[PDB]
């Protein structure tokens, strides 16, 4: 029987990173010695955050980037965190700064993020940068990495977006929020819903949607039987779920009931191995774009 | 024979303005003469635009503000427009700048608005200020005027928003776009319809909606029959429709088929007399907030 095409995010990331690597080796030869510099700051020891930072550094290193890795304690003072951001602002060879979220509760997140120099805001977390996405008459320099990865996976699918009904579940600053904007810019009719939105409404909305982007962080939220036949389903959820057989005691589970959804969708992405690897690749893309902009002098 | 409550925008707007007037009076004593300065720039002679700026200036004067009224010709060049904006950026006595839309078609709207100094952006049109709107944990200073007026009227009516089904028709930068953002921050289920949405889908979406906010500028777009029994209906449409009995040769007509919708809805706004007057009030509120920020220096 027909079933959804499972889009392989690892292969998509691989191809992107192959092209980035060759681009860097060319640029270095053109700009005697220069190369993109990525900074990642992690506070505390959440195992999932540790994993994602390690993967970013590893990818960056593989593509010929330089890494500026910072690790701070759960304890970190507002001042110590901001001083570290500022240090990276003045480092010429650092073109991107990533502050891995979530931050510890006691930190003022907005304050701290606001210290990042706009030209180095690789996550597109700053108002001056996120406030650009809605301008369709201009193409924005930076787009948040997760949102960007979703759009890249839709591009890979090749599904039409204009005139289509889209549901985005969740409204996270680097995922749900920016992606709804980017989908509407492509002339989709976008509905936004939340994990705790009444289920009867979510079901009704998903049933009518040509494209599903789930970024609510709630495993099994999107029932397979709600999926409209031939829909494209992009699963951004990456929620830790207890599994004593795995290295950190949990597995990552997506928002979508994939086993049922794959029988109805035209396209679907798996978790792990879908949006996540491409999210890392988009950070490297933003960073190379920022590198090139700064080198135009 | 039972019917919607018709929300009285003029009365809301007057309540807000009596508050602003007191506030200005005390600040003028505190800061020995200083007062909020509002500049309104109009290009050309659209009768509706002329009316709206005249109402803004009149309300500003009544609340004790200083007006910087600028009139430019319909054939104003991009440079002369931007030069005027720049002049107002450098004027210490000016705290808010409004560039009345729509601009003449030869004018690049985005480039022109981009010259406004961020702290004087009265309409909250610039990326740095659009970019703060989602930040709930802070209370931003500047709020888009039409959008905040819509929220104000909903609040006045006691209407629930969190978890309700909301449809916004239109996505223009003055009305549709920010309205949708503000309603989404309330964790409403928000669908945005626009010109690429097929009409049949519009009808279905409106029928399922607890709150309808129409900012398309198309008279008669929202059929009364589509309105869910008990819904709240906010008409942001203000289209000039020919009527030679009226002073400018036109009357203002809303997006909503009001006479039919009034029999089904629980709350509705009239056009005129609804969102319009409150939009003006919210401009003055912004302007007073921007003044207060400015004089902390
Ligand atoms: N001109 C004035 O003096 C003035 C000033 C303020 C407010 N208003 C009123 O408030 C409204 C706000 O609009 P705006 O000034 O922010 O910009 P605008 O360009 O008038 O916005 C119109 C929006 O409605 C959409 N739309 C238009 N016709 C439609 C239809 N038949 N079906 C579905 N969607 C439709 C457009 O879609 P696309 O994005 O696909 O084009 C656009 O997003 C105006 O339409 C007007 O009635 C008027
Ligand atoms: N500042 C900032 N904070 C954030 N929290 C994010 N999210 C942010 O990095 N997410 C993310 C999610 C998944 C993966 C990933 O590659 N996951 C692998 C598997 C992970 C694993 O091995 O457990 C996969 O899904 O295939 C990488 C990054 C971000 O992009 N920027
Ligand atoms: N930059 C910019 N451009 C814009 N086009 C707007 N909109 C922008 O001023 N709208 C507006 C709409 C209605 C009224 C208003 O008071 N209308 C009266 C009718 C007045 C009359 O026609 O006599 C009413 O609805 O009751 C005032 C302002 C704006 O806020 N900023």
């Amino acid at each position: 029987m027909p079933e959804a095409v499972v889009i392989d995010g690892r292969a998509v990331a691989k191809a992107i990173q192959k092209e980035l690597t060759e681009e860097v080796a060319l640029l270095e030869r053109r700009y005697k010695g220069r190369r993109p510099g990525l900074s990642t700051i992690i506070c505390g020891k959440r195992k999932d955050s540790q994993t994602y930072v390690r993967l970013k550094r590893k990818a960056a290193a593989a593509c010929g980037f330089r890494n500026f890795s910072v690790e701070l304690p759960a304890n970190v003072t507002q001042e110590a965190l901001e001083r570290e951001v500022i240090r990276l602002n003045e480092e010429e060879a650092c073109h991107s700064i990533v502050v891995q979220l979530p931050l510890p509760p006691h930190i003022d997140k907005v304050a701290a993020l606001s210290k990042i120099k706009p030209e180095k805001d690789a996550d597109c977390l700053l108002p001056v940068n996120v406030g650009q996405l809605h301008i369709r008459e201009r193409n924005p320099a930076i787009v948040p990495c997760t949102a960007s990865a979703v759009m890249e996976l839709l591009r890979c699918s090749g599904v039409e977006i204009c005139g289509k009904r889209v549901v985005v579940l969740g409204r996270g600053d680097i995922a749900g929020l920016p992606v709804a904007t980017l989908l509407a810019n492509e002339d989709a009719t976008v509905t936004v819903v939340h994990s705790a939105t009444p289920l009867c409404d979510i079901a009704d909305i998903v049933r009518a949607s040509d494209i599903v982007v789930s970024a609510a962080g709630q495993p099994g939220l999107v029932r397979g039987e709600w999926i409209k036949l031939g829909a494209a389903v992009i699963d951004v959820g990456t929620t830790p779920v207890a599994d004593p057989s795995k290295v950190p005691g949990y597995r990552l589970v997506g928002d979508v009931c994939f086993d049922v959804a794959r029988k109805r969708a035209a396209y679907i992405t798996p978790v792990p191995g879908g949006v996540g690897p491409v999210t890392v690749s988009m950070l490297l893309k933003n960073t190379l774009t920022m590198f090139k902009r700064s080198v135009r002098a």
